[PDB]
């Protein structure tokens, strides 16, 4: 049908509106972090800790997908990122410092992102 390419349409736009989100968020992590899974090699434990594991590369394999249908979803998964990084690693460490510093930066990005989508539709 003519709707459903109209709503792949939009779809699509929005994929490219939160691949633009993702590249800023993940320049407000310079160190790399974030950019990949915990190695379950050298955190063989980390699945008794955190039920969800999240990181960059995996958000964008999803994004190319399409996998997310809406800002929502996108957000969900940035959260995850940095909430599993605050509850594994202590206060005292370069990793959790690095999730604060991603948080308090990334809201910036994200209170436009959600206007422009809201906007555009």
């Amino acid at each position: 049908s003519m709707e459903q390419v109209a709503m792949e349409l939009r779809l699509t736009e929005l994929t490219r509106l939160l691949r633009s989100v993702l590249d800023q968020l993940q320049d407000k992590d310079p160190a790399r972090i974030f950019a990949q899974p915990v190695s379950l090699k050298e955190v063989p434990d980390y699945l008794d800790h955190i039920k969800h594991p999240m990181d960059f590369a995996t958000m964008r394999k999803r994004l190319e997908a399409q996998g997310y249908k809406n800002l929502h979803e996108f957000e969900e998964d940035f959260d995850l990122i940095i909430d599993n990084c605050m509850k594994y690693n202590a206060r005292d460490t370069v990793f959790y410092r690095a999730a604060v510093r991603l948080r308090d930066q990334g809201g910036v990005v994200l209170r436009q992102a959600r206007r422009e989508v809201d906007s555009i539709g």
